[PDB]
């Protein structure tokens, strides 16, 4: 039961799709938003293209990513920011974030019309390597970016 | 190219499997043991099994783990430790070092039989997250456990 958010977009040498879903409980405690206190959970799908150049596997989950985001309800205005977190669901490995949607205490954040936005660094800045051998050595990383999705709310899931 | 060390180990969801190479130039610099100063650089190879109680597709390579090694010399005594890290080669991801064998002039580490231990702790000990949730949850994960390997250290592959 995932609502998807925008168009996926194809870039350095990753897939990266957006998806929404009721809210989740996540161990470690006390780090990701309580279920109760939030309206849905936020992905990142992010895997390896075909051929990625800095060698990962298609399909391969891109592990070691900095993700922030940005959500904006156009109607309204309201603008919140946060981090999406790396963990395992059944479904295998995201970065996710439970939000509060209608029960953000600011008001603003119900059913609407939104933009997303998704900024990314690559590994090195969390300390990953790469191999730069002539034998098995892969190119640069992306320098930071982001990737933008338009999307309608339609209420907690 | 690669030289096997034992047989690789089918653990806690996942297969365990280790090798060495000659050693490998890595980014960004400093990040390791510059490979003109090492001899092998040593790998891990960890996958999730088929049926992985965490969560993870078959093949997948486990992320976030915690992968410190001990290297004997069983034949001189010698002894080092450290950790091995994460990175990408042109075939994936896995976690390695640099390594001086006969370059290390502070023990015993030449060519001769070794035993290789590698002490693995979970990807929270990280920070990774897991869901817990009847929906959409995976199961508890490992304790931190030991594997061990045997193997002769020929030399730096060549
Ligand atoms: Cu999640
Ligand atoms: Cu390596």
């Amino acid at each position: 039961g995932e609502v998807p958010i925008g168009d996926p977009k194809e870039l350095n040498g990753m897939e990266i799709a957006a998806v929404y879903l009721q809210p989740i409980e996540m161990e470690p405690r006390g780090i990701d938003l309580a279920a109760s206190l939030a309206d849905i959970h936020l992905e990142a799908d992010i895997h390896a293209l075909k051929n990625n150049p800095n060698g990962f596997p298609e399909g391969f989950w891109m592990p070691y990513l900095t993700i922030a985001y940005e959500l904006k309800n156009t109607d309204t205005g309201a603008i919140k920011r946060g981090t999406l977190m790396p963990m395992v669901a059944d479904d295998g490995p995201h970065y996710g974030a439970n939000i509060a949607m209608e029960k953000d205490k600011k008001g603003g954040f119900g059913v609407g019309n939104y933009e997303l936005t998704f900024y990314i660094s690559n590994p090195e800045k969390q300390g990953f390597g790469r191999h730069v051998d002539e034998e098995t050595g892969v190119g640069k990383w992306f320098e930071p970016f982001k990737v933008d999705y338009k999307f309608k709310y339609t209420g907690t899931p």
